[PDB]
């Protein structure tokens, strides 16, 4: 009568206000629905309204959406027919939104990291052994600081241990970001760039290899088909283990062999000779062979000369497709995955540098990629995410540790388009998605741009923490590939404020606008301060010092 | 399908509960392709109607049916798939030439080339 619901909808509850002042809150409150005691529906606020009945006092409307009922303390999603035109309305107290999130996840398993936004007193723990065992999403809009919730979270991961020992939990975190920001975040951490991580060119699968070496754009089949057939015999002489396994062993097959050798394979290709006989003879000092597959393994050697007054048929085809490979291999921004290091380091040390269990154990990875090139970025991002998946495989079969493999800017390495630089990442990242999450190798998709990630790697991932999302064509995508949805907050997204984010999925127990907690350290990147350097006087001496280096 | 003509070797995926006959009538007598990249499981799926076949028989006797399958494997994949088949491999096996025609003849023995 003094303030009482007008319009029961299922989804939308319409009431009436006489006076805020006396009602006592904004947009976001909740709100209690209940004359009755034992009983209570609980509903969020979607907007306010003005109504004058231009002979009284005006009315305030203020339209609700019904988030649940409370029943002894537990709250149950829906809304019952048990409210009636006699309704009352008023603000919900801070114990009974307390109740919501506290009750539904126990104690031991409860992982609070931000608190309402509404309300700073009550906080929101998420289910965290549903949060971090599915996959997570966290994406966000430049500016809002997403980094720092991707920051905020892991903090409170490594922080989150068992009570009964002290120390270095059972996690393992592995970063993959671009712009070097969690550096200053995880001061602690073992940090990987280019300059010290040494990736194997040989643990590379066919799709990998063939992207890293060669374009799809100039070369024909015929041109890769030697490429396939020069690695596959140079990996079974090589193969050191039983003869048992070594017919198994193909191009796309991950076992050592040696580049140069294979360049030189393609080398004397591009210079086979043919005799009166019609057959690619072949001349070095150790004697007098033909080209056959006994006897391919002496051909992968430099100093063997072609003999013979006629040309091969495969013969000037392979000029442009071995200086092709020659760049690269003395490329020296790929000396990291192609240098001397690369042949001379085993399968074991590379697993102990990506994981981390080296000289100083640290639960957090972080593989700094800006250095890496961007025609190569989406290789070493594919290669690594293969070898922890790989690792994460065969972890269970020597059992018989979840991984969180943070994707910053994961857009850049999964994207919706189809072009075949980004298809070796892409498709490997999905089997992280789709497949990783029963062996322990879990992602986390960080991105700025939402829209660029593809459908089927971005809807797998079922916890869907979001900052504030400002772009029209990004809030359509995030909001068209919602698994929950309430009514007027998933609207509330370019509205958000500075590290206050909208955290939905199964994890929680219902989906609202929270503010993650303020990082003590953030994740700030160090970079060239243009206006500070460029303020200065004219630098002149180093010039003359780059040239140095360069020449 | 016909009673008599029902020859079933899979479930529905989407409903394992119900059972997917093919007309075995027209299944076989008209060529069949088996497609699928390794670790498919496509030679367990290729085998699995092999063995269901042999084990097709009349009730009306015990003993050895009238199946014939002829495998040309390159892999060595379904030696230990099928326990009561013939495997004959190089040293077993034996080819003779004079049943080779003229065309199979100056490929194994000659090159036009030289």
């Amino acid at each position: 009568i003094n303030a009482e619901v007008v319009s029961v909808s299922p989804n939308k509850l319409k009431i009436s206000v006489d006076d805020l002042e006396e009602f006592k809150l904004g947009v976001g409150s909740y709100l209690r629905v209940s004359d009755n005691q034992d009983v209570a529906l609980l509903a969020i606020i979607d907007n306010f309204s003005i109504e004058v009945k231009e002979s009284q006092k005006q009315k305030y409307m203020i339209e609700a959406s019904p988030i649940g009922l409370v029943k002894n303390g537990k709250f149950y999603r829906g809304g019952d027919s048990l409210a009636l035109p006699p309704k009352k309305v008023e603000p919900a107290k801070l114990d009974e939104i307390i109740s919501i999130y506290s009750d539904s996840i126990d104690i031991n398993d409860r992982f609070t990291f931000s608190s309402l936004s509404l309300n700073t007193k009550v906080s929101v723990p998420v289910n965290g052994n549903r949060f971090f065992n599915k996959h997570i999403a966290i994406v966000g809009s430049t500016g809002s600081g997403k980094s720092h919730t991707v920051a905020k979270i892991l903090q409170k991961a490594v922080d989150e241990k068992q009570e009964g020992y002290k120390g270095l939990n059972n996690s393992h975190i592995i970063i993959f970001d671009i712009h070097s920001e969690y550096e200053n975040a995880f001061p602690n951490s073992n940090v990987l760039n280019v300059d010290t991580l040494t990736l194997p060119y040989w643990l590379l699968n066919g799709d990998e290899l063939e992207e890293l070496f060669l374009d799809t754009e100039a070369n024909d089949h015929n041109q890769r088909n030697v490429f396939r057939q020069a690695i596959t015999l140079n990996k079974k002489i090589h193969f050191q283990g039983d003869p048992a396994t070594k017919e198994i062993i193909s191009f796309h097959s991950p076992y050592y062999f040696d580049i140069n050798e294979v360049i030189n394979y393609i080398n004397n290709r591009n210079n086979e000779r043919k005799n009166k006989d019609n057959e690619h003879i072949w001349s070095d000092e150790e004697g007098n062979f033909k080209f056959d597959n006994e006897n391919a393994h002496r051909l992968f050697k430099e100093n063997v000369t072609p003999d013979g007054s006629s040309a091969g048929a495969l013969n000037g085809k392979l000029l442009n497709f071995v200086d092709r490979l020659q760049s690269k291999i003395f490329d020296k921004r790929l000396d990291f995955i192609l240098g001397e290091g690369s042949k001379s380091v085993t399968f074991k040390e590379t697993l102990e540098t990506l994981i981390s269990y080296g000289k100083d154990k640290s639960n957090i990875t972080i593989l700094d990629v800006s250095g890496v090139p961007f025609e190569v970025l989406s290789i070493c991002v594919s290669l690594i995410s293969r070898l922890i998946f790989e690792f994460g495989y065969h972890s269970k079969k020597i059992k018989r540790i979840p991984i969180l493999i943070v994707y910053e800017e994961a857009h850049k390495y999964a994207p919706k388009s189809d072009l075949s630089k980004y298809r070796t990442s892409k498709e490997a990242i999905e089997r992280i998605a789709k497949e990783g999450r029963k062996y322990g190798v879990t992602l986390l998709l960080a991105s700025q741009r939402p829209s660029e990630i593809s459908e089927t790697i971005f809807s797998q991932c079922n916890t869907f923490i979001s900052m504030r999302l400002t772009n029209p064509d990004d809030q359509n995508y995030v909001k068209r590939l919602l698994p929950d949805t309430v009514g007027d907050i998933t609207n509330l997204l370019p509205s958000l404020k500075e590290g206050e984010a909208l955290i939905m999925g199964d994890s929680i127990s219902i989906p609202s606008i929270v503010k993650i907690e303020k990082c003590t350290i953030p994740p700030s990147s160090i970079d060239i301060k243009y206006l500070d350097e460029w303020r200065k006087e004219w630098v002149d001496s180093e010039f003359d010092k780059i040239i140095e280096q360069w020449s």
